[PDB]
Parts: C-alpha cells; sequence; structure tokens
C-alpha cells in the first residue's frame, strides 16, 4: 500500500506521502493498476480537485525511510473537504493523528478493509519535528531564526542548529494553541494551551473585514495601521511609561480605540484586519514568555499553519520575544511549520 | 480644601471624595461658600451632569481620616468628559494617578494656584487595597470569593479574610491588564499585563453587536450562547481529548467557528458579545493562572472595572481559577474594585 501519514485538525487537514524511487523492475510488474493511478495522480499534478494542494517547494527528495529510497511529499486540504477525500478512496494502513482521527473514525473505516490507526498528536508532533531536524530540508536547516530582529535595516532570516535540541519549548498555532516542554525524545509534555488561535484570527477578520480566506485576511493586515483601533500606551500616558519600562508604543488595549463610535466610523477593513492580527500575535508571544520562564528554556519554537506564508507574525513574534524578555528568549521557526503530525503519523507505519 | 483623590485611566476618572461629619459651629462659619457649594452638590446630587455617578452604595460611613470623622464617597465619570470637570473647576491640592495625571497635567493647571501632585499608580492601587480592607466595608468584609464555583446549585459568594493578605497577585482588569505580586506593604512589582482586556471586551462587542454601552454589552452577553461562535474541543474531537484532560466542553479556538460563512449568516449578536466576554475573561483567567505559578501565590484578587456589574465574568473566572488549577488557586474579589488607586491618591495628601 501507499505509505501516508495524515493529521486531520480542526480546519486543515495534512498528509505526508513517501514516493518510492527505487522501484525495480519487477517490482513495476507487480504493482496493481489502482497504486499505479495513484501515484501518477499525485506526483503528476499540484492541486487535488479544487481545494487540495501540494507544497511542492518542501519536498524532500532522496529520502532513505523504511530500507526505500523515495521523495517525500507534503499535501493539505480542508477538514470540510475530508468527504470527498473518503469519497475518491472509496472509488492500506492509515496511521493518522488529530483531533478528526477520532471524529471521524467511523468514516474512514467505509473504506473497506482500511485498518486506521490513531496516534497521539503530541507523540507525532515531537517525532515529527526531531525527525524532520534531523534529515534537514535537503542539505539546508530546517530550523531558522531572525538576526537582529530589533533592527529593521539588519533583521534576516537565518539558519539555527537543533543538533542538540533539548530542552524546547514547542508553540503550535492550529485553530487554538498549544504549548509543549520537550526534554528528551522520550519526554515531553503539554504545558497548557490558549484558544486564542489561528482560528480566532481567521473568524474574527472574516466578521469584523468580510474576507472569505486567510491569505486575503493577511494581504488586508498588510495594508493596514493596528494603532487605528488599538490603544497604546501613550494614548493614555501621552508617552512613555518609564516607571514600569513600557514603551509609548506598546498596545494598552487592544481594539480599545473602538470603544469610541467616531473611531470605529472611520477605521478601515485593513486597520481591523492589522489589528486583528497583532492582537492574536502578541498574546500568543506572551504566553509563550510566561510559559518558557516557568519551564525554564531558552529556545522557543513556533509550528502550525497560523505562520504559513504569514512573515508578517513570525516578524512579530521574533521582535516581541527578544524584546519582551531583555533578549533571554529566541523566536525559532520551522520550515515544515505546518506537517510535523502527519511525518510523525508516518514514522508509526513500522509498528502496525 | 476639599479631600479629594483621582484615578484618570484611559478609559474612566474615579474620584475618592472624604465628606467631613464633625464639622463645628465655629468651623462651619469659616467655610467659604464655593467649599459649601462643593459639598452640598456632591452630597445632594447622584448624578453628575449627564455623565458622572456616585456610587451610593460603596460610601464608607463613619471613617476616621486624618483624624476627622467623615464619609467617604466613590464617584466616576468618562475620561472623555474629563474637559467638562476642567471647565467646571474654573468657574486645592489634587493627588492624581493613572495615566490621565500625566496626559492631563497641564489642563489641571488651568485652574489657578491648583497643586497637582502626580502619585505612582503601583504604590496608589496596593495602598488603596489595603487601606480599605483594614477598615473594612462598614463592618463587613471587603474581599469575597465564590464558594463551590464549579457545582451552580451551590456556588455562592462568600466573605474572605485578608488580615496577613501577603502574598497576594493582583490582576488589575482595566482598559489593558496589569498583573501585580504583592510580597509586603513595601515589596511589590508589576509581573507583566496583557491588553486584551476591558477595552478589547467594549471595543470588539461594539464593532460586533452594534452595541454603545458598557451595560448593553453585558446585557447581550447574558441572552447568548458563546458556542455559537466558539470552536469547543468536542467540535475537533468529537468529545474529551482524555490524553490531556481536556473536557469536551473546553473552547479550543475562540470564535473558530465564524470561520464558516454559514456560521456567520447564523450567529446572533447577543451570541457573539456572550464569545467576546467569555473570549477576554478565560484570557484573563489563564494569564492569571501562569502568573500565579510563576510567583509560587496562591491567592489572585481581581480588581478594575471590567467587573463591575459583572457577575458573568466573575463566576467564570472563579470557576476556571478553580478548574484549570485542580483547586490550587483561589480567585478573590473585592467590593471596591474599580477605586482603589483613587483611595490610594487620597491616602498620599499628607506628604503635600
Ligand atoms: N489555506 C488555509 N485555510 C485555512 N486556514 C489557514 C490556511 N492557511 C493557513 N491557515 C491558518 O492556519 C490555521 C490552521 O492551522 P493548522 O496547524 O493546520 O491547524 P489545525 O490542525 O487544522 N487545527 P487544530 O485542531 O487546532 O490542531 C488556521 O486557523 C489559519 O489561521
Ligand atoms: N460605565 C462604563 N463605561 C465604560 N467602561 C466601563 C463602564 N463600566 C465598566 N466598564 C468596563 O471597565 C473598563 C475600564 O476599567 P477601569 O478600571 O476604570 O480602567 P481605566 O482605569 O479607565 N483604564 P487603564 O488606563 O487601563 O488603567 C472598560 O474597559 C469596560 O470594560
Ligand atoms: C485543539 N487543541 C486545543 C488547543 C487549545 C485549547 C485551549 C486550552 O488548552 N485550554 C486549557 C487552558 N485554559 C484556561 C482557561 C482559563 C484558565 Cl483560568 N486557565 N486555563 C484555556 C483552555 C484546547 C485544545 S489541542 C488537541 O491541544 O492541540
Ligand atoms: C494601561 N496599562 C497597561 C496595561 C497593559 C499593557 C500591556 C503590557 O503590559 N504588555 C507587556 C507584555 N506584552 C508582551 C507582548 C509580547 C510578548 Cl512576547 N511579551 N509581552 C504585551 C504588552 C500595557 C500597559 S498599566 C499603566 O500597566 O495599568
Ligand atoms: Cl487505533
Ligand atoms: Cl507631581
Ligand atoms: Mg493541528
Ligand atoms: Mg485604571
Amino acid at each position: 500500500s501507499p505509505w501516508f501519514g495524515m493529521d486531520i485538525g480542526g480546519t486543515l487537514v495534512k498528509l505526508s506521502y513517501f514516493e518510492p524511487i527505487d522501484i525495480t523492475a519487477e517490482e513495476e510488474q507487480e504493482e496493481v493498476e489502482s497504486l499505479k493511478s495513484i501515484r501518477k495522480y499525485l506526483t503528476s499534478n499540484v492541486a487535488y480537485g479544487s481545494t487540495g494542494i501540494r507544497d511542492v517547494h518542501l519536498e524532500l527528495k532522496d529520502l532513505t525511510l523504511f530500507g526505500r529510497r523515495g521523495n517525500l511529499h507534503f499535501i493539505r486540504f480542508p477538514t470540510q473537504d475530508l468527504p470527498t477525500f473518503i469519497q475518491m478512496g472509496r472509488d492500506t494502513v492509515l496511521c493518522a493523528t488529530g483531533g478528526g482521527a477520532y471524529k471521524f473514525e467511523k468514516d474512514f473505516r467505509t473504506i473497506g478493509n482500511l485498518h486506521l490507526h490513531k496516534l497521539d498528536e503530541l507523540d507525532c508532533l515531537v517525532k515529527g519535528l526531531l525527525y524532520i531536524d534531523s534529515v534537514s530540508f535537503n542539505g539546508q536547516a530546517e530550523c531558522y531564526y531572525f538576526a537582529n530582529a530589533s533592527e529593521p535595516e539588519r533583521c534576516q532570516k537565518m539558519p539555527f542548529n537543533l543538533d542538540d535540541p533539548y530542552p524546547l519549548l514547542v508553540v503550535n498555532i492550529g485553530s487554538g494553541v498549544s504549548i509543549l516542554a520537550v526534554h528528551s525524545k522520550d519526554n515531553y509534555k503539554r504545558v497548557t494551551g490558549t484558544s486564542l488561535g489561528g482560528g480566532t484570527f481567521l473568524g474574527l477578520c472574516s466578521l469584523l473585514t468580510g474576507c472569505e480566506s486567510f491569505e486575503e485576511a493577511l494581504e488586508m493586515a498588510s495594508k493596514g495601521d493596528s494603532t487605528q483601533a488599538d490603544k497604546l500606551v501613550r494614548d493614555i500616558y501621552g508617552g512613555d511609561y518609564e516607571r514600569f519600562g513600557l514603551p509609548g508604543w506598546a498596545v494598552a488595549s487592544s481594539f480599545g480605540n473602538m470603544i469610541y463610535k467616531e473611531k470605529r466610523e472611520s477605521v478601515s477593513k485593513e486597520d481591523l484586519a492589522r489589528a486583528t492580527l497583532v492582537t492574536i500575535t502578541n498574546n500568543i508571544g506572551s504566553v509563550a514568555r510566561m510559559c518558557a520562564v516557568n519551564e525554564k528554556i531558552n529556545r522557543v519554537v513556533f509550528v502550525g499553519n497560523f505562520l504559513r506564508v504569514n512573515t508578517l507574525s513570525m516578524k512579530l513574534l521574533a521582535y516581541a520575544l527578544d524584546y519582551w524578555s531583555k533578549g533571554q528568549l529566541k523566536a525559532l521557526f520551522l520550515e515544515h511549520e505546518g506537517y510535523f503530525g502527519a511525518v510523525g503519523a508516518l514514522l508509526g507505519l513500522p509498528n502496525f
């Protein structure tokens, strides 16, 4: 059967697919047509139907996995369209994680003789993250940070070595936020979580601006000025609050200028989009900082698809974590941010 | 001059006024008419103009302060109307705190010969809180909690003794949130803060529902169902997430169901109001819990006017802090929640 790892989240399904490239002459003959059809369909298309996408830039080439050489592919589609995916399946051992492995268990079993193996989200995320960093991103670093994140004339993406990764705080920003403390390959825990995550950004932004996609929400936010909606320290003090080291530019009250009707009447949708992004991102950074201090961990890695094609939030996290921690914490990012659970699921295949 | 303490916040001005009740015959003769006019105006009205209110139920009667006996009064009005207040003044030693003591310093100085003494917000809040608890609320406890906050057939307001208050975590919910760690009467610090506070509730609620007052926003929220807007753990898993002790009813993504257009089209304004209240309140409780754990403090007292006439948020904090801390933390509340800075300012009068 094809080797697939699936993470069924609240919003997106992530799929990792290993395409063998060492198929011999005899193996090709023994391949049933449906298998050949699956492999050709997946490798010859980059859009699947109307909502599935293969992230070609993320592909790991010439990976050795389970004693075969192949390419590792990364594919995503909305959980809302999982019925289409299962219907296509009905017309294999599936290692699956995420809440949807439980919620849609009975649906996957409508595919005759399919064995569904539910795997723990935590084990899968940690195993997948550690594995991808270990094999590298086609020889480049999987992990990066923003150097000199305080100075914008100097701020630039730079590689970060995770060869001895422990300890590590992992902040998984999906629909909500889960925060993990990773002490070893076999010693890790979920510290806490918050419900102010990527789904809050997308849901509030949709209500406030009428945007109809994540990418559209980000494009709006790139054009906005969040200070039209937010109340800053200088709006309350007239300047800095020196006594507690609060700069005048710090947000004192997110959306706090929207208590005034005349300000609600002048704010643009782009301003509201940017205020929503800033509010959610700063809250994530602050919760990450508090957990890092409590866990006595100084490396904080952010994963999940809230940060996909979202450089504004990445740079805000890099700057905020450095600034508010007085340089004690470092924000770290990974190229395969949304896919670690799906990879970790795929890596459980030998257990079955 | 009249004895007044003022806390000029980003949203509300809070004023504490000591009315002497031991005025002798000779003292009454020596009283200038404007002073007599001020005292009669303040004690014979409960609404001042169109936006000022005296909170009569909070009055401390027959207090001994600075060697005089009198009544302590508590008065509030919107900071937006401070120009009216100053204009009425122009037609005294003023101890003032809050960001507006700095921002409006020059405005207060337009009152001839007025001496304005700016006092630190932190000193004022801690001093005022400790003082009011020490004198009691007319013989009743100033501090209370919700007993058996998990069981609604039993949950009830009960008094809490703060005779040895230290250590104490003070969570001040105003436009934003400030969190203080109080170790002694002279040893306290601002731990951190968040910008998701009362101004976020009021501003977002106004944008989402068109409400035009704090009280209207609360009335809407009392009628709503936040689960129409929020995505819960059971929406993602089909039930509880036992592995990490997350109940199915826990919010996984605030406003996370609003990523679906059909759900945005069916949600009511009351539902959005309640989701905004729940989102802000849960985030405050979670940040309070993380700070309490880091500070090794198990008593968490919530102050500020976000909780004024807001029993929903108080009960949510009481329940959430107890539940998520496995009973290790206790949420505490104070009858004079919005006024401690103004009292602490008034208490600085002998220094000048
Ligand atoms: N194409 C997209 N569609 C929807 N959301 C997107 C998309 N791209 C990025 N996002 C963001 O990514 C978030 C989902 O991140 P993801 O890590 O896939 O979470 P999830 O696994 O589906 N949810 P969870 O159940 O909470 O673990 C959304 O909340 C958006 O903020
Ligand atoms: N009558 C009211 N008008 C406005 N807001 C109210 C009112 N009553 C309660 N509130 C809530 O109380 C919050 C203001 O609390 P308050 O403690 O007075 O803060 P502030 O001191 O004015 N702001 P800050 O500068 O942040 O310390 C608002 O954000 C509302 O959520
Ligand atoms: C989808 N997932 C998830 C993500 C985020 C959440 C939210 C969370 O974790 N909460 C626990 C801590 N909370 C509070 C609230 C009040 C207080 Cl006083 N204290 N804590 C908030 C709710 C729950 C599931 S998942 C499977 O983990 O990836
Ligand atoms: C009005 N007041 C106030 C209230 C609240 C605030 C907000 C705050 O304190 N912040 C400091 C901590 N922040 C972050 C952000 C990202 C990260 Cl990574 N870390 N921390 C958020 C901003 C500031 C003033 S006041 C005078 O105190 O009562
Ligand atoms: Cl299983
Ligand atoms: Cl001064
Ligand atoms: Mg996920
Ligand atoms: Mg205040």
